[PDB]
Parts: structure tokens; C-alpha cells; sequence
């Protein structure tokens, strides 16, 4: 079904921020399993799958519109080199992706492509949901302490 | 455990040829799909998923031996316009991939790394049954015919 | 509850669409049934009765409204005479649909009765859905060569 | 149990085409496989696993007749270099594996082995159901055309 | 996928080697039973089946390689004429072939095909196990005498 | 059958370093027990048994290839006084275990013993696997103070 | 809770004697089970285990008592060449292990050390079945002949 060259263009966009994030998230992930903080390692994998799942949707939206994905184009990875700075790797990370997730639906609602604004939601809920559980770490950081932070994560 | 700087060089070329398999091979599969050539999709959307895995396990690796896995820099992906195209597109990175697997294989044995040399091997005794099923799709085309082909990929 | 005389017009307008559909894609199916194409008959039937649950829910909505469903006012069939035809009849539907579905959404949203558009949204989803089978069946009879597509849904 | 020279003579000229044919079929599918059609592969290793059982049968009656079970002479496999010539390979071995059964089934009722006859017959009705098997799907090939035929093969 | 051709000769000799001891087992089995000593005759059946499986794999590997695999020429079978000479036969026979294995081997390796590598080092661990077996064998017949070795070798 | 007799030196040698791991690594998790840090004691305890089993393995080897394993010779145990040491005598100890894994694989490679290579190649796999584990509890208690790693350790 | 110095030494003489014999069985189960005589290799292989599991209680008692459990000094071994001789050596090492049993019981009843004494008794309860099982087999060795005991013991 021919879409909106523009939507198009947005669902390319929110796409590549997706494939950053699993890229991000999936080392993070496995830094932090080799760190022997299994807890957030196993936490931060299912973040990356997550978005392995958006990207999918996003990638079989922009086929049926007529629009060619562009997974070839991937943007600069936030990685941070302690726990601290990689939750807030990840967070910069998901409030430059939400950004753009409300431009999209801006858009989508202005040409009525109605289906596109849907998917675009629920992705950004499942950001939001991500955006409080990264905002929350970093808020336990500062009440328990680092290294008790850091403890109930080795499990 | 510190591994040889070589080695860690090597682990990334070939990650780097699992991240641009993973992502041509989804892309392959999901306009597989949207042609309506679902066992086409399907396979193809497995062949993704185990580059995911050979990728899971290189990063693992990388980071035991003390290196940082690149999963920044994305070489070209060979995207076809048509079933014969996207599957020798497939073939030829399949190629490529086998050929640098060999000769990190032969540095890694040159250095007594003997645990990462059984790492790629398994990987390569993966990407060998790859080029086995491409070939043999690739060959079928020209004694079935390519409508044949595609018509008993539909369902 | 006293709905907005306009979208109530609306809503019986996108009844009347689904009211067509209901008898195009029931005699589709029974044709392809009558033909020996069962996988054709089957799939035509499924999308009939999908077509018949959203009519429900939208006779449902307008009664609630308290406006009156109009199952009088029966617009043109599109009945093809061959499977390809078919096909793009009920595509030719299909898009006429989903027209009058964003600008019933559209008017909706201007008087705030977004639970109606709530429930055209999810209509125009199934909707597009259902293009998206239909452009796919009808590239597949380009790829495969029509007696190959017919083949393939015999049983 | 002291058996007639001229039975265990036949018995070992039946053995040796039956290790004939045990590596004919074996081969040949392997490459049927190998071409990815699996379902010709699938059944010609079930001929060459039959044939197996006859050679199996065969060995335990000559020791039991006091002879010795000639294993180590293997006469010429018939190998095709496509479908159909491997499959018309095939009768043309069976056709000469019916006609020399025949020839020992008459020497055992001569002598009154009527225990080694029953088993020849056994093995007879084998290689004639073989035989079916064999010029039917010859037949085939001619009534659906070598793609269509190869075409079922594949899955 | 197409192969070195010194490795696939070097496959087609491992072959070779498989084809003769499917053979001399099998016949040594059967003797086995004839003579009543079941539980030597269920066991080398056993062998023989392995060797089977090992030639298969080798066929297959062959045929992926682009070569032929050679079930033509059948080398010589070393047949025992009492217990003890056919364990020594088949001692000898697997002595050759693991000597055989070894140098495919080196040059699997100088070539850098490390799938037919690791194939051969699988197939050389099981010829392995069974020169354990055939020397621990002659050793019991040493320890306990030919009288109780067969005995325990009746059901 | 008759191996060579460089291998069988080589598989003895491993043999002694896996021999002194099953004591140095079972004393360790019996201190722990009785420190009362059981989560410790017990992963220590099945660090242990597969030092055994890898011992098993090559006793079984060095037969086959008609040689005489050795079980007499036990070279120094690298025992601990508190968690850290105990821990680091476990990766010092690991570390020369591979060492001399990698030059009896080159050995076995030099003279086309495939098979010992392979089960060298796979103590190998479980070695490397310990010095993970090892330089991961190394760095946890830094990076969560000892304290804090010793709680985590107290109950199973 | 602090123990009688001699208590320990006692102990610890004990332990030692459990380290050997640990060693001296395992080794001499594998030598049985290289020369087929798997059942003395199983039986064998118990021996060693249960040794095992003394020796672990002994090493929880010496710490319990504040004393250092010494695992590093191994005495001698006592490792037979052929089976008489092997069962003959594990003798001679468990009547030297019972006597320095009976001494350390001695002992803990003199200081009081009650417990001590009974994880002693229960350990002697043990080696005492040993020898028990050890005699016998030397004397079945001279009842049944020795190829007989042999036999007896390959399954
Ligand atoms: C274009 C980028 C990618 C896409 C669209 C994608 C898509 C997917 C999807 C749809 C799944 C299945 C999730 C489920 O339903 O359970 C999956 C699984 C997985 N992915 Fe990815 N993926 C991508 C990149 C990666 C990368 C770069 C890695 C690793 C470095 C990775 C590692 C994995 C793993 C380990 C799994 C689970 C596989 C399993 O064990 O079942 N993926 N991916
Ligand atoms: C090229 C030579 C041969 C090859 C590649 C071959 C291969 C095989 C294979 C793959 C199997 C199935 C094993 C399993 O998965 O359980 C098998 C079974 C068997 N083979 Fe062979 N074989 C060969 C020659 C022979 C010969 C010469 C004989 C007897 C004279 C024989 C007798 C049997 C028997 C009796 C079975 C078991 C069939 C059953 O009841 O399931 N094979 N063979
Ligand atoms: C300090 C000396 C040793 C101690 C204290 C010790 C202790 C133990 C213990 C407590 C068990 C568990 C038994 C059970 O409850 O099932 C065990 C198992 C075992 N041990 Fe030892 N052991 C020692 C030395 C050895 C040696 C030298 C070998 C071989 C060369 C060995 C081989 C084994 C094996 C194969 C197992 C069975 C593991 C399994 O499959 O679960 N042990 N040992
Ligand atoms: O693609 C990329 N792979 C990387 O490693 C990486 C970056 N590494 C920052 C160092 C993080 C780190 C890794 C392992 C470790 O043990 C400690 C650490 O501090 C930065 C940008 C992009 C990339
Ligand atoms: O990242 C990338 N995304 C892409 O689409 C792509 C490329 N497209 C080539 C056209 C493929 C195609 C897609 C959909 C369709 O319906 C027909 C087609 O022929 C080439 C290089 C890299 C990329
Ligand atoms: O199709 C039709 N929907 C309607 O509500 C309707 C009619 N309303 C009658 C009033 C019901 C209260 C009368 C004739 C036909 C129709
Ligand atoms: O023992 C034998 N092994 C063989 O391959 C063979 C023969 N091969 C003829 C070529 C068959 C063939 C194989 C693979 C392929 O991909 C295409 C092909 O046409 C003829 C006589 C005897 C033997
Ligand atoms: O292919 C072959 N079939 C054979 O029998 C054979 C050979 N026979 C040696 C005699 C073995 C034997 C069988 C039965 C028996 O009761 C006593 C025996 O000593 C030698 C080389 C090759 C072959
Ligand atoms: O064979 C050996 N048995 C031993 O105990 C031992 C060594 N002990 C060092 C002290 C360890 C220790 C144990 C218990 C405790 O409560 C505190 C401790 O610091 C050193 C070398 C060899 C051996
Ligand atoms: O630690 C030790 N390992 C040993 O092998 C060993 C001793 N071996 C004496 C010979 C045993 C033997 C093994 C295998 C075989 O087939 C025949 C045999 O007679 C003596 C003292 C200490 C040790
Ligand atoms: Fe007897």
C-alpha cells in the first residue's frame, strides 16, 4: 500500500534508533554479565530483545508502505565504562528516542496514516516503561549506595 | 584472562561479518515475507537468529580476553531486488565470512588459543551448512524453475 | 448516551461499506468453493466473517449513540468473474474502505468521541491487514505464474 | 547344514547384486539429497536399507548352509548423472536381479531347497515392488513434466 | 562448495577404509552367530552400523565438497577363521585406518579445512574406542583362556 | 595402544596439576564451610569435583596409551589465609594448569595424537572457565566492597 | 571449638591414610577397567569414593577443632601389577589403616573427645567391611581358580 514518503522517512528514523539500542543495550548487557552482575546483565538482554521486536515491527510496516528499511546506517552507541554511566548511556539513549517517537506521531496523525500512529505508540509506551526503570536505577544508586546497588545485582 | 591482541582483532572481523549477516538476513526475510514467500521468511529469519547467537558468543569471548567487541562499525549489506539476487547476495557474504573465519582460525592456533579456535570452528561448521542449504536453493532454481521454485516457498 | 449526529452518518457509512464486503467476500468464497479452490474458499470465508464482526460492533456503537444502523441501504458489489479479478475487486473495496475510514476518523476526533475512533482504528487496522493479503496474493500470482497460484490453493 | 554347492553358488550370485544395489541406492541418494530433493532421497535410502536386509538374510542362510558369503567382490554400479538416469539405473539393476533370482528359484526347487526358494521368493517380491516403484515414477516424469516432478521431490 | 581436491581423495581413502571394515564386521558378526556366540555377534554388528554411519557422513561431506565419493572399489577384506584371528583382523584393519585418519588429517589441516578436519577427528575418536576394545579383548582371551572368553560370549 | 612417550609425559604433567587443584580446591571449600559461607564452600566444592573428573579422564587416557599414570607425586598446595588469598591461589594455580595445557595440545598436535588433543582442548575449556569465574569474584569484591561479597556468599 | 592437639595428629594420621588409599583404589579401578575386568572396576571405583567421603568427614572434624587438615603430604603407594596382587596391597593398606584407627580411638576416649571417637568408629565399621570383602575375594581367587575370578568380574 503506497505510504507517506515522509512517514516513511520518520519509521526509517525510529528504526535506526532501535538499532542502536539493541546494539547498546546488548553489550551493556554482557559487560555487565562478564562484571559478574548477572542480574542487570540478564535485565539489560531482555531491553535489547525488546527492541529487536520494535525494529522488527518497524521493519514490516515500512515494507508494507512500499518503503525500503534501511538497516544499513547505524548511529553513534552510547557506552559507558561503570554501571552508573551505562543506565545513563541508556537513558540519554531513550529520551533522544522518545523525541523522536513524538515527532513521528505528530506526523502520522497529520496525514492520517492511523495504523502507523498506533505502532508508533506502543513502541513509545514500551520507551517510557524503559525510561522509568533506567530513571529508578539511578535513583536506588543514591539510596542504597553504589556498592549495595551493585550487590543486588550479582544474582 | 588477557588475551593476545591479535586474536581480539580477529574476533571482531568476524563479528563484524555476523552483524551485517544478521541484518541482511533479516532484511531478506521479512521481504520474503511480505511477497508472501513465507517459507522463504521463515528460513531466512533463522538463519538471523543464529548469526544473533554467533554474535552472542564472539562478544562473550572478546570481552573474557579482555578486549572491547566493535559493534559500531556495520560493513555493506548485499541486499537483492529478487529471490536469485538476495540468495547469492547471501552466498557471496556466506564466502567472505568463511575465508576470514579460516584465518583467524589459523592465527588462533598459532598463538595456542585453543578455546576461541573451537569457537570458530563450531561457527564455521554453521556458516558451512549455510552455503550447503544457499547452493542448494540456488540449484534448485535452475532444475524446478524459478516459478516452481517461489510457488513451493509460499506456504 | 447522545451521540454527534455527524459521526453517527459516519459510522453507518463505514457499516455500509462493511455490509458490501460481507456479501462480496461470502460469494468470493463460495465461488472458489464451487471452483475446487478451497484454500482461496476458505480464506474468503474468514474474511467475511470478519467483515460481519465489525459490523456488529459498529450496529452496536451507533445504537448506543442512540442513532439508527442502516442494514438497508446495500451499495454496489464488486463480483469478479475469474481469481485475479476477485482479488482486485475486493481490493478495489478495500481501499475505498479504508478512505472512508480516516475521514471518519478524522471527524471524530474534531468532536472529541475518541472512543469511536478508538474503534475505527481497530477496524482500519484489520482493514489494512487485509490489503496487505491482498496485494500479496496478487504479486504472488506475477512471481509464481497464475496456474501455479491456482495450484497452491486447490486444498 | 551341508547345503547344495550350486544353491550356495546362486545365493552368493543374488548377495553380490544385492551389494550392488546397496551402494548404487546409497549413492544415489545422497545426491538426490545433496540436490535437495530430499523426498527422492529419503526413499531411495529406504531401497538401499531394504536391499541391506536382503544381503543380511542371505549371508545368515549361506553359513548356515556350511558356505562362504562372498563380500569382497563387488560388481559395477550403475550411477546417473541426473534424475532420470539415475532412476532408469535403478530398474535396469533390478531387471537383471529379478531374472537371476528366477534362474536360483528354479535350482532350489531342482534340489529341494525349498527353504532357500521361500527366501529368493521373499526377496523376489521385494525387487518386483521395487520395480513398480520404479517404472511408475518413469512414468511420472512423462505425465507431470521433469520440473513438476522434481518439484514434489524437493520437501 | 568446492572442495581441495587432495582432501577429498584423502575423504574417498577414509571411505575406502569404511567400506571394507562394513564389510569384514558384518560377515564376522554373522559367523558369530552361527557359531553361537551371540553377544561377540550383536556386538560386531554394532561396529559394523558405525562404520556405516562414518561412511555416510563421508559420502555427505564428499558430495558437499563437489567431489565423488568412490563406493566402487572395495579393498581387501581380512576375515578371521576363529575368534581370536578375526578380533586380530579387525585389530589390523582399524590400526590402518587410524594411521590412514591421522595423515587426512595433517593435510585437512595444512589446508585449512577444518570442517573435514574435526569430521576425521570424530571418526578417528571411535576407531579409537574400538582398538580399545578389540586389544582389551585379546587381553581378557589371555587372562581368562579362549573357554571362559567365549562362554561369556554365548548369550 | 602404544602412545607416544613425550604425550604421556605431558598428560602426567597435567594429571599432577589437576591433582593438586582437587586438594588445594576441596581444603578451600571446607574452610569456607566452616567460616560459614557456604555459598562459597559449594562452589568451590564442585570446582573440586570436576578437577576430579578431568583427572578420571586422563588416568583413563595415559592407560590406554600403555602408560603408568601417576597418583604419588603431589606437588605444593596454594592455600589461602582469608577469601582473597584463597581466591587468587585458585587463579595462580589455574593459570599455570593452562600453561601447561597449551604446550601438551602442541605436543599432541606435533605428533598426531588427535584424540588426547581434543580432551586436552576440552580440560582446557573447563579450565578457562574457572579463571572466569575466579577474575570475576576477584573483581566483584572490589567493585562491591568484601564485606558486601562476603554476605552475598553466606547462604545457599 | 579447640581440640586436643594429639586428638588432631591423630586425625590427621587417619586422613593421610584415606589420601592414599583414595588414590591407590581409584588407580587400581582404572586398571581394571582397562583390562575389561569392569566389575572389579566398578567395585573399585566404590572403594575409592567411600575413602572419599571419610576423608572429607575427617577434614570437617580437624576443622571443626581448630586444627589444619593436611592434604599435602601423600605416603606410599602400594600398586599391584595383576589382580592378586593389587587386592593383596589394598589389604595390606587397610590393616595399617585400622590399626592407626584402633590407636586414635584409644586416644580420644583418654581426653574425653567422644564425638572424635565415634566418626572413628563408624570409619573403622567401614574399612573393616573392606577387608572383609578383601579377604573374600582372595579367597574365591583359590576356591573358583583365577581365570574363573576373572571371568566373573568382565561384565
Ligand atoms: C537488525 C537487528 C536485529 C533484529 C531485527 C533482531 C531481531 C530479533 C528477534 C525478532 C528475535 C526473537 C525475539 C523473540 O521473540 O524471542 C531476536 C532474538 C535474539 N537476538 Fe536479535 N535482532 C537483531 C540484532 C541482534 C544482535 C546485533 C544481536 C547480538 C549481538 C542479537 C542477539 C539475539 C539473541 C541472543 C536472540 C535470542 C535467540 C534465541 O536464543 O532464541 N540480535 N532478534
Ligand atoms: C555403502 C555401504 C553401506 C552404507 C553407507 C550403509 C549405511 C547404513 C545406514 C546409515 C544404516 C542406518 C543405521 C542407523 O541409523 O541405525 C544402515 C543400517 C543397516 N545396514 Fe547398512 N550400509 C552399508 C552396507 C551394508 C551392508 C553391506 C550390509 C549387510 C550385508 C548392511 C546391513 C545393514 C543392516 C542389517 C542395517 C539395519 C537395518 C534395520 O533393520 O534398520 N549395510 N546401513
Ligand atoms: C582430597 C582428595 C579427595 C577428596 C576429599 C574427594 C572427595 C570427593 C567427594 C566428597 C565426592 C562426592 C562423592 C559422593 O557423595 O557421591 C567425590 C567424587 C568423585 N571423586 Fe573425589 N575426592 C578426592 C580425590 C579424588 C581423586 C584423586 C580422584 C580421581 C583421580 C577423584 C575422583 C572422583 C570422581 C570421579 C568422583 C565422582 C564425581 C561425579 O561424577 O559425581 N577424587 N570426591
Ligand atoms: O562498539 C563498541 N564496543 C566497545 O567496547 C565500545 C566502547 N567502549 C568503551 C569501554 C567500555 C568497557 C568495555 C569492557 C570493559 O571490561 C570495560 C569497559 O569500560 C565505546 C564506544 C563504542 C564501543
Ligand atoms: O539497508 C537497506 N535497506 C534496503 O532496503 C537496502 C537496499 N535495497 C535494495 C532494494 C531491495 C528491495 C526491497 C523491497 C522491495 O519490495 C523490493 C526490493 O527490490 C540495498 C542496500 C541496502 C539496503
Ligand atoms: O435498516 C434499518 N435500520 C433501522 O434502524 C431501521 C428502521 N427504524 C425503525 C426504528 C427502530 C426503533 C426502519 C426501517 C429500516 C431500518
Ligand atoms: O562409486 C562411484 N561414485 C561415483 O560418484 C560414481 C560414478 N559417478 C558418475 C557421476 C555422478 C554424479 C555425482 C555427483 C554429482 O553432483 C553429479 C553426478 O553426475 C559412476 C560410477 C561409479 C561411481
Ligand atoms: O568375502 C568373503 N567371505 C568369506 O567367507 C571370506 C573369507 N573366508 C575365510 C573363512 C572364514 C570362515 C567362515 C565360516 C566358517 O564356519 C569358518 C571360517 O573359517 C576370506 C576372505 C574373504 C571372504
Ligand atoms: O595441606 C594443608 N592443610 C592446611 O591447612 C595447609 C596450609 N594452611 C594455611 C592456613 C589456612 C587456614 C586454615 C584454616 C583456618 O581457619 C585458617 C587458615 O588460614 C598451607 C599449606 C598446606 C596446607
Ligand atoms: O602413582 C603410580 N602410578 C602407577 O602406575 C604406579 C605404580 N605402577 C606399577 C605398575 C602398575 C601397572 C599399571 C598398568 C598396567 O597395565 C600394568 C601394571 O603392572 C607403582 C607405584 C606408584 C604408581
Ligand atoms: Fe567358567
Amino acid at each position: 500500500m503506497k505510504g507517506d514518503k515522509k512517514v516513511i522517512q520518520h519509521l526509517n528514523k525510529i528504526l535506526g534508533n532501535e538499532l542502536i539500542a539493541i546494539n547498546q543495550y546488548f553489550l551493556h548487557s554482557r559487560m555487565w554479565n562478564d562484571w559478574g552482575l548477572k542480574r542487570l546483565g540478564a535485565h539489560e538482554y531482555h531491553e535489547s530483545i525488546d527492541e529487536m521486536k520494535h525494529a522488527d515491527k518497524l521493519i514490516e510496516r515500512i515494507l508494507f508502505l512500499e518503503g525500503l528499511p534501511n538497516l544499513q546506517d547505524l548511529g553513534k552507541l552510547l557506552i559507558g565504562e561503570n554501571t552508573q554511566e551505562m543506565l545513563q548511556c541508556d537513558l540519554n539513549l531513550e529520551l533522544k528516542a522518545t523525541k523522536d517517537l513524538r515527532e513521528a506521531i505528530v506526523h502520522c496523525e497529520q496525514v492520517h496514516d492511523y495504523v502507523s500512529r498506533d505502532l508508533l505508540k506502543d513502541i513509545l509506551e514500551s520507551e517510557e516503561e524503559h525510561i522509568d526503570y533506567l530513571e529508578t536505577q539511578l535513583g536506588l544508586i543514591q539510596k542504597v549506595g553504589l556498592e549495595n546497588y551493585l550487590q543486588s545485582h550479582m544474582h
